[PDB]
DNA sequence: CGAACCTGGTCTTGACTCCATTGCCGGATTTGTATTAGACTGGCAGGGTTGCCCCGAAGCGGGCG
């Protein structure tokens, strides 16, 4: 719950406002971001964890 | 077969107690209203990034009495 990235909040964008392409894996992500590990609910992408 | 009983209540009567229920009556408190004389004179202030769809509004190029 710590080493969490979530990209929604306050100055965020929320979920209703979330497009599909912000939640793909762009290759940049590779050693910075995990590709496998998101709650897969409603949030596929806008939580992540380093 | 009758006498006398004592006991199931049935009901009343009177005397006494207690207790609510207004009734003043005065103080406490509660709520409303008014009044303060130097001068003072035009707001903060924030967010906001989806996408698609339907429709209505404003405008610009096109011709015309």
């Amino acid at each position: 719950h710590k080493r969490r990235l979530s990209a929604l909040g306050p100055g965020g964008l929320s979920r209703e406002r979330a497009g599909l392409e912000v939640r793909d894996v762009h290759p940049s992500h590779y050693g910075r971001m995990c590709p496998i590990e998101t709650p897969e609910g409603p949030n596929i992408g806008l939580i992540g964890s380093l």
